């Protein structure tokens, strides 16, 4: 992978992110600055996600912990625990919020 194709599978994820939101109809709100994708729940909590374009890895911060992202198996898989991204991102919104964003069906 190099970093043009990094960009686009980053993009395609975090304009999925975006989608699914809005298909949810969770009141979550999303704003991209720079390569930062800060999502707020109405409890004023937040997720962080980032692009690493050197590492081609997203990372996402939860409340309690960083987490790091390679691109395998046509999905995003954490370095450390193998969980896969969009799956942990609904676990993630849910365990902070209690509400549910599905992103992968």
């Amino acid at each position: 992978m190099n970093d043009s194709e990094f960009i686009q599978l980053a993009d395609q994820l975090y304009q999925k992110i975006e989608e699914k939101i809005e298909e949810s109809g969770a009141d979550v709100d999303y704003d991209q600055n720079g390569s930062l994708l800060t999502l707020e729940f109405e409890n004023h909590t937040k997720l962080i996600i980032n692009r690493q374009q050197p590492l081609h890895q997203v990372w996402l911060a939860t409340l309690e912990n960083g987490h790091h992202y390679d691109y395998n198996n046509g999905k995003w898989i954490d370095d450390r625990s193998g969980d896969e991204f969009l799956t942990f991102l609904s676990a993630a919104i849910f365990k902070q919020s209690k509400e549910t964003v599905d992103f992968t069906e």
